[PDB]
């Protein structure tokens, strides 16, 4: 079984199906209307059907539905009807930050901070649940016709956690097992941490249009990364970008997990602790987009 | 594909004389080789057979006196044989479970011979990652050969399985691409394995066997969780409590090498030697 609560039911009784929003590997999304309330919805569609693993669907659902944060896409449940599952949440107008920065070009610096602060207020929440992202960036950080922002696209995370509960029920038994290698199947071998490096980068890449060594052969870029003389990257245009944008960037790629700073203590930075960070500006960044 | 595989039945080279077990991955037998005589162990297999695969390949790769010598592998009527030198005592553990418990001269030498075999697999840049009294065998004549590696096949199809659907690398942490390409540990849990083994033999199971596996793996996971100690203190020598206490480093960083850990006075000690065994073997019998 997928969720203990799905709705068994049509998700046509409850909405208008109003224009696909594209399909892939993950299925297929919809942008929809409630019937009764008239609010608009996305609908993530893939194929459920019997003998399939329904794990990491399990695990998505699971994140969703114990999130309550304005920062995070707000669930409204999900649909098992006919052998495709429905999974219903909030709808962002304008698609992710990579659909919009592929139309504008570069954000500005201020819109830049603006999401990195709302991104950290979500980034916070997640990890005050003992909840990983594992997946921040331009593509899955989304974008509503207010300028609000919204963390979204729990796959990854959910693939992760299926993964890592696939782990202990095959382990076997522990008796001669090394404290090292029990932590990594039970916890994975990283923490929340991750998910700072993952801002920095992100932050370069709205900075950018691409993140670092986007052009590097992906096996070699893991391969750099486990050197113990590895540079984190940075920005390329110095004099384009304040210093406090720069350090943010230092900061939030920290190499040593040990020593990078928390959701939390980020939200103390400069650059996002600023005034005059609001969705105005990313207002402006959807009036350059569709003017 | 293993280039070497003998498309040809087994046996017309092998006289099979005893099913020594199995199930349900295949079925060992005591066989005779037909012109020397020699005696070999025949797992027959037979699916998914990739990991199987990769463990037959480990064994062909070592060549090491304290790693169980492979011989070939047989393709026939959908079964294959894998074809290694016999270990007529089975493991430490068939054997333990009638003699009772080693004395510290008998897990000096066993440890002496499992840390020779770990220094040759870590230099070729395996993990055993199975180390336990089960899966190390001995011959009639009391040496000591490790076996075993379908774990270490199965991690190491694991973590290539996980390398193939990684995903675009560019937004990752550097300690997230380590784990992935790493697997988030090192040979070095062969030497904490090898520490539990060694109170295995000297008390018939290992440290908390008593206690539910989950709660086991709560209680490691944990920054306090505190390495185990021989139980009865005044049996051992302060070299065997030594041993344990550093095989049994909880820091991986700190934990010392298989090669390191044959300097240790324990292990280096005179008096090692194949006879202490047999010495066991004699008991078994007897
Ligand atoms: C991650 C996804 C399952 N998800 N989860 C919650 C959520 C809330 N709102 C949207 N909104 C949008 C808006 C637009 C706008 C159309 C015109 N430009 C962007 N496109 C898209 N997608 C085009 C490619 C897709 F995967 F089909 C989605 N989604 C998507 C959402
Ligand atoms: C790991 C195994 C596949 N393997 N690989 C190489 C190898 C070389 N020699 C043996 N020798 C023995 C001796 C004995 C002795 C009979 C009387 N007590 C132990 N039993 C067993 N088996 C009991 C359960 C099994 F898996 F079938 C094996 N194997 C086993 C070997």
């Amino acid at each position: 079984v997928v969720d203990p609560d799905i709705f068994n039911r049509d998700p046509r009784d409850h909405y208008d199906l109003l224009q696909r929003l594209g399909g892939g590997t993950y299925g297929e999304v919809f942008k929809a209307r409630d019937k009764v309330s008239g609010d608009l919805v996305a609908l993530k569609m893939v194929k459920m059907e019997p003998d399939d693993d329904v794990s990491t669907l399990q695990k998505e659902i699971l994140i969703l539905k114990t999130c309550r944060h304005a920062n995070i896409v707000a669930y409204h449940g999900s649909y098992l009807w006919l052998q495709k599952l429905w999974i219903c949440m909030e709808f962002c107008g304008a698609g992710s930050l990579q659909d919009i920065y592929q139309v504008t070009g570069s954000l500005s610096e201020l819109q830049i901070s603006y999401v990195c602060r709302e991104v950290l207020q979500g980034l916070a929440y997640l990890h005050s649940q003992k909840k990983i992202h594992r997946d921040i960036k331009g593509a899955n950080i989304l974008i509503n016709d207010a300028g609000e922002v919204r963390l979204a696209d729990f796959g990854i995370s959910a693939q992760i956690g299926a993964e890592l509960a696939r782990r202990l029920e095959f382990i076997g038994t522990p008796y001669w097992m090394a404290p090292e290698v029990a932590a990594v199947a039970l916890k994975g071998g990283y923490n929340e941490l991750c998910d700072i490096w993952s801002l920095g980068i992100t932050a370069i890449e709205l900075a950018e249009l691409q993140p670092p060594l986007f052009d590097v052969h992906p096996l070699r870029v893991l391969f750099l990364m486990t050197k113990s003389g590895y540079q984190p990257p940075r920005l390329k245009e110095k004099g384009k970008w304040s210093a406090a944008f720069h350090n943010f960037i230092k900061v939030t790629l920290t190499k040593s997990p040990k020593k990078r700073p928390s959701a939390t203590k980020m939200l103390s930075h400069q650059l996002v602790s600023q005034p005059g960070l609001n969705r105005g500006l990313i207002l402006d960044l959807l009036d350059k987009l569709k003017n």
